[PDB]
C-alpha cells in the first residue's frame, strides 16, 4: 500500500568518523555517546590522512553488486513509471579527490553543484542541483544500489529528508583535529542493528556499524526442522526473565564485536542457568563451561559497555609477579581488593588462627615464584625457595618454544587450606608459533557481573608483559570458564548492560624499555583511547 | 535433463532399523556397515516393541508441512502434468499388512490422508478414510489429483523394496535403532551408488538403546539482508592454510555431508580445523605436528557412551589405567602384568635415564597420576612404599564435597604438582578434573594441556567418560556431561594420511556403558564391573601406516 522512496531506489550512506579534538571542564570523566565519532575531514583531507582498511571496506561496500537480484529491483522502480552502483558526493568532496582515482571506477559518480554546469565534465559522470533531482536521475539508470558519500551538509540534508535507508558508519578509534563534524543522527529515526569485528589499521583500532531506518538448498530445508524435531517449545527461565527486557540485544543482527562473546555468555546463563544456592548465600544462575577468545594483535578487550578502572588490577599483577603475600602493600597503595580476605574475622573463618591479618598465604605470587616452599609469614625470605615458575616459562617460551608444557600454576592442592582463600585463576598455558604468544587461563568460577570483567583485562595486560619480555607479538587470549554464574543481585544491572552497544576497543601501550619481567611499574602502563559507557554499580544498592 | 516422479510428487521413505540376530565363525570380531541396521518387523509388529523417541521423530517428519511452499509445488506438479491453476497435509503411503499391525485407536493416521496398497482388500473392506490403491502407478494418479505437501512410504519391506527398485524415492529418512532383537521382516539392502548418507544426528537414548537418524540421499546416477554479511566479510581472505597441502577430493564425503550434528563431529572437526589452519611446528618428539591452541568438546553421557566409530578402539587398558591410578599407584609392573602396556616405553631403564631418574627402578614411573590423586604433597619414595595418609588424598575430598558440598566451585583433582614434575617419568597431560552438580547430575570437565589428537584423544574421552561414571554412581548422582578442553591440540604429521581416510567414515551411533550397580565406593570397582554394549564400529586404523 504505502512504501517510501529510500527503500524503493535503495538509498544509501557510507561515512568514516573519527574522535575530535576538545578541551573539558577538568577531569576526563568524559561522557561518551554516538556523537562521539564525528570528524569527517580537515582542510581537504581525511582527519587521519590514510586508511588502508577503512578504504578497503568503503571500496568493497560501493562496488558490491547482485545481478540476480537486480530482476526484483527494477521492477520495484518501474511500478511507479555491466551494473554498477551509484555512488554521490558534494563538490567539496569531487575536488577533494585526485584525477588518478577519478571518476570512481566500477561506480557512476554523481556531483551536487548549484555551480559548474553538465557539459565541461569530460568522462560519462552526472551532475545535479538539488537533491530531489537525484530521484528523477535514478529513473533513467540501471544500477543496484545508491550511496551517499560526501560531505558534511549533503548528509547533513537527510535528517529531515528522510531518503537514507542505512548509514554505512566507521567508527576510526583515535582523535584528529576536524574542520567538519557530521549530522547529529537522531536516536528516535535511525537505530544500530549490526555491529563488526574490531580492527587495528594504520595504528588505531576501529570498527563497522550499521543504522537502519526505524518504522516509527529449499529441500534441505525441512530436514534442519526434522533435526530440531526435540526441542522445547519454551526455554528455562522464561518464568523468571522476559523477553522485552533485552529489546536492543535482541533488535541486533550481526553481532561480531568480540565484547558479545562476554555479553552472549550472560545471555545465555541469564536464559538457560541453572538456578543454585551457594557458599555466599545470594543464589546464582551458573552453567559449565564456555570459551572467550580475544586477538590482542587487533586491540584490547577492556569492556567497553561499563566503565573499568585498570589502576588496582595492574598493582595486583605487579605484585603476583613480586610474589608477596602481604595484603598491607595494597591496602597502602588503596587497591583494596584482597582487604576483605584477609581480615580477623575472615582469617579465623578460614581457621587460619594463628595467621597475622593481611598476611593472605601462599596464594598466587607465592605459587608462581615458590611453589612447594614452606610458608612461614609474610615476612620472611623466600629468595631461591621453592620452583619460580614464572622464571621457567619465560626461559621456555625463549629456548623451547614449541614445547607444551609452558604452563603456570597456582592451585597449590598441598597449600590449599593455608590460603586465605584458594584460586580462581586456576592456571595459564602459553602457546608460541611465528613469532607470536598466546596465552590460556582457565578459571574454576567466574564471576560473570564483576570478577571476569577485571579477570580479562588482568591476563591480557600479562600476556603482553610476557610477550614484550620475550621478544613476542602477542595474538590471542583464551579465558576457559569453569563454573559460570551471574549472581541474582547483578540480574538487574547486566539487563541494563546487555542493551548498550559496544564500542570499538582500547589499545595498551607498554614502555618498551621494559625487557625483563620483574621491571614493570605502574607508569608503564597506557590505556589508549578508551571509549566507554558509563559505569554500573553491578549491586544497585546503598 | 529433465524431472523424476520422486522429485515432481516430493516421495520419501521413512523407515526404523534395530540390528539382526547373528553368529559369526571365522572371528568373533563382527564387521560392521550400514546393512548391520536392517530389521523392521517380527511376527506383525516392531521388533523392539516401543520407542517413544524414534515414534516422536516420526509423526514429527510425517506431519510437518510448510504452507508458504505449496504454491510452488503446485506449479511444479501442474507443470509436469501438462495442467494449469482443509489445512495442508503430507500423504503416508504403506502396505496392507502395515495397516493391519496399526491399532484401531491409531487408525487411520491422524492429520495425514492415508493411502493403503492391496490387491486383495478393496475399499468396502474399510470403514476408514483412506485411499486403497492396488498398483503403485495409481498412487502417481492419486498424487496429481490430491492436494499434499509430500508423500512418505511408512513401509512394508515389500513396499520399501518395490518402491525403491523404481528409484521412486527422493530420499531415506532412516533410524538406526542401536539394539538387537528378534526380527522375521527386513530393509532392503540400499544401494551406495543409488543412495548416499547426506546427514546424520545427535545420538539419543531412548526405552533402553541409543539410536540416531541419517538421511540417505539419491545420488545423480524483508530479505535486503544477504548483502551486509558479504559486507563484514570483507577482509576475511579466500584461501586456507594448508589448503595447498591438503586437497579438496581427500575430504570428498565429509565435505559432502550437509547436517553433521553426530556428536563424534565434534572429534572430527577439531581434526578437520587442524589440518586446514593448524600451524606447522617442530616438537619434543622429532616428528613435528599441525596444531592449534584452544577448543572444547561437550559429550552428553545421559544420551550415549562417546567411544569413537569411524575406527576401532578397546577399552581395557584404558580401563585398568583408571582403577591403578584410583588405587593410587606408581608402579608399572602391575599393568604390564595385565598385559596392558600403555606406560611400558615410559618407564625402561634408559627412557628413565634420559629423564635423569638414574636412581629410578625400571617401571617406578615415580609421583605421577595416581600418587597426586591420593598423596598430593607427600614425598615419593620408590613405588613400594606405603603412603597411607601422607599428603593430599585429592580423589576422597572431591567426593566428599560432590555429596555434601554439591554448589562448591572447588570440586577440583589436580594432577600437576609443579614441585613433583621432573621426579615423574613423564608430565601429566590431563592437568585438572572440575566437577559440577546440578538437579542429582554431575558434570566433568578435564583440561588437558597437550592433545595427540590422532591417538591420546580418543582414549582420553573414554576414559574421563568412565570416571565422570564411576564417582557419578558412588556418589548417588546421574552421570551428565563430559566436557573436554584442549590446550596444546596437534595432529602428529604421521597421523595425517591415516585421519583423512577416518574423516569420511560416517559415525554409527554411540554404544552405552553399564556400571555394577552395586558398587558404592570409589575404590571398589574391577575390570568385569564395566561393559560397553552395542559399540558398532569401523574397522580398526593403524595410526602409523609405516608398523
Ligand atoms: N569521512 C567521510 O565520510 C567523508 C566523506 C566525504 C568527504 N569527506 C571530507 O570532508 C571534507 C568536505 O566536507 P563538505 O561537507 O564541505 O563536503 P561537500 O559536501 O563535498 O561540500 C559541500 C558542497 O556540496 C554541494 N551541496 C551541498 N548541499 C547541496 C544541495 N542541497 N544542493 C546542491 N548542492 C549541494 C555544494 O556545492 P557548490 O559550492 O557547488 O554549491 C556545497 O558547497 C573533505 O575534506 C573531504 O575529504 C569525508
Ligand atoms: N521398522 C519400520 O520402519 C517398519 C515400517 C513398516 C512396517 N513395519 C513392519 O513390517 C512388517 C510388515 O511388512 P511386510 O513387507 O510383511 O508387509 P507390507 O509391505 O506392509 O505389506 C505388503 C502387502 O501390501 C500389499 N502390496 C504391496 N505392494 C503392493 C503393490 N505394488 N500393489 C498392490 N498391493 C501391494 C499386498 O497386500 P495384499 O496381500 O492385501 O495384496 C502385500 O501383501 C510388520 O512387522 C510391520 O510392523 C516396519
Ligand atoms: C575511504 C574513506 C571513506 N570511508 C568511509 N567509510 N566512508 C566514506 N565516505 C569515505 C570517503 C570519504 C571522503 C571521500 O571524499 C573524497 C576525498 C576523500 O579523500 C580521499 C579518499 C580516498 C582516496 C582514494 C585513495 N587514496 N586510493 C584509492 N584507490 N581510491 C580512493 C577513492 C575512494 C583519495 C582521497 C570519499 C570517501
Ligand atoms: C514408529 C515406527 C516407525 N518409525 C519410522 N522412523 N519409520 C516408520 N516407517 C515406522 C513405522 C510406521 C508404521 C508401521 O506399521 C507397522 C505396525 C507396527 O507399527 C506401529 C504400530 C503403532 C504405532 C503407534 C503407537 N505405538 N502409538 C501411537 N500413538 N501411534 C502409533 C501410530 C503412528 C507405531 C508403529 C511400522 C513402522
Ligand atoms: O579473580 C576472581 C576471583 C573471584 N571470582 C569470584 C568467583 C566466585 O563468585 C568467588 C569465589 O568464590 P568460590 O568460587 O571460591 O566459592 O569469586 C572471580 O570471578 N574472579
Ligand atoms: O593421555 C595422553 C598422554 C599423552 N598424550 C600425548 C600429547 C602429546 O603428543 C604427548 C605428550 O608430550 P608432551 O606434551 O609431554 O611434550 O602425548 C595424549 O594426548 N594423551
Amino acid at each position: 500500500m504505502m512504501e517510501q522512496v529510500c527503500d524503493v531506489f535503495d538509498i544509501y550512506a557510507i561515512c568514516a568518523c573519527c574522535k575530535v579534538e576538545s578541551k573539558n571542564e577538568g577531569k576526563k570523566n568524559e561522557v561518551f555517546n554516538n556523537y562521539t565519532f564525528r570528524g569527517l575531514g580537515n582542510k581537504g583531507v581525511l582527519p587521519w590522512k590514510c586508511n588502508s582498511l577503512d578504504m578497503k571496506y568503503f571500496c568493497a561496500v560501493t562496488t558490491y553488486v547482485n545481478e540476480s537480484k537486480y530482476e526484483k529491483l527494477k521492477y520495484k522502480r518501474c511500478k511507479y513509471l555491466k551494473l554498477q552502483n551509484v555512488v554521490v558526493m558534494g563538490r567539496t568532496s569531487w575536488e577533494s579527490i585526485p584525477k588518478k582515482f577519478k571518476p570512481l571506477s566500477n561506480r557512476i559518480n554523481v556531483i551536487l553543484s548549484r555551480t559548474l554546469k553538465k557539459e565541461d565534465f569530460d568522462e560519462d559522470v552526472y551532475i545535479i542541483n538539488k537533491v530531489e533531482d537525484l530521484i528523477v536521475l535514478l529513473g533513467k539508470l540501471n544500477y543496484y544500489k545508491c550511496f551517499i558519500i560526501g560531505g558534511s551538509v549533503v548528509y547533513q540534508e537527510f535528517l529531515e529528508k528522510k531518503l537514507i535507508k542505512k548509514i554505512y558508519f566507521t567508527r576510526i578509534n583515535s582523535t584528529y583535529e576536524c574542520d567538519v563534524f557530521f549530522p547529529e543522527i537522531n536516536e528516535n529515526e535511525y537505530q544500530i542493528i549490526s555491529v563488526s569485528d574490531v580492527y587495528t589499521s594504520n595504528n588505531t583500532t576501529l570498527d563497522f556499524i550499521i543504522y537502519k531506518k526505524t518504522n516509527n538448498d529449499d529441500e534441505e530445508e525441512d530436514d534442519f526442522v526434522y533435526f530440531n524435531f526435540n526441542k522445547e517449545k519454551e526455554e528455562k527461565n522464561k518464568n523468571s526473565i522476559h523477553p522485552n527486557d533485552f529489546q536492543i540485544y535482541n533488535s541486533l543482527k550481526y553481532k561480531y564485536h568480540p565484547e558479545y562473546q562476554y555479553l552472549n555468555i550472560i545471555y545465555d546463563i541469564m536464559m538457560n542457568g541453572n538456578k543454585q544456592s551457594d557458599r555466599t548465600g545470594v543464589g546464582v544462575l551458573s552453567k559449565f563451561g564456555y570459551i572467550m577468545k580475544f586477538d590482542l594483535s587487533q586491540y584490547f578487550p577492556l569492556l567497553t559497555t561499563k566503565k573499568l578502572f585498570l589502576r588496582g588490577i595492574i598493582e595486583e599483577l605487579l605484585w603476583f609477579i613480586r610474589g608477596e603475600t602481604n595484603g598491607n602493600t595494597l591496602l597502602n597503595k588503596n587497591v583494596r581488593i584482597w582487604e576483605a580476605n584477609g581480615t580477623r574475622e575472615f582469617l579465623d573463618n578460614r581457621k587460619l588462627f594463628h595467621r597475622e591479618v593481611n598476611d593472605l598465604g601462599p596464594i598466587y605470587g607465592f605459587q608462581w615464584r615458590h611453589f612447594g616452599a614452606e610458608y612461614t609469614n609474610m615476612y620472611d625470605n623466600y629468595e631461591n625457595k621453592g620452583v619460580d615458575q614464572l622464571k621457567n616459562i619465560i626461559n621456555l617460551i625463549k629456548n623451547d618454544p614449541t614445547s607444551r608444557r609452558i604452563l603456570l600454576c597456582a592451585w597449590n592442592v598441598k597449600d590449599l587450606d593455608q590460603m586465605a582463600l584458594p584460586p580462581c585463576h586456576i592456571l595459564c598455558q602459553f602457546y608460541v608459533f611465528d613469532g607470536k604468544l598466546s596465552c590460556i587461563m582457565y578459571q574454576r568460577s567466574c564471576d560473570l557481573g564483576l570478577g571476569v570483567p577485571f579477570n580479562i583485562a588482568s591476563y591480557s595486560i600479562f600476556t603482553h608483559m610476557i610477550a614484550q619480555v620475550c621478544n613476542l607479538q602477542p595474538a590471542q587470549f583464551i579465558h576457559v570458564l569453569g563454573n559460570a554464574h551471574v549472581y541474582n543481585n547483578h540480574i538487574d544491572s547486566l539487563k541494563i548492560q546487555l542493551n548498550r552497544i559496544p564500542y570499538p576497543f582500547p589499545t595498551l601501550k607498554l614502555n618498551p624499555d621494559i625487557k625483563n619481567i620483574e621491571d614493570f611499574t605502574i607508569s608503564d602502563f597506557t590505556i589508549q583511547n578508551y571509549v566507554h559507557h558509563e559505569k554500573i554499580s553491578m549491586d544497585m544498592a546503598a
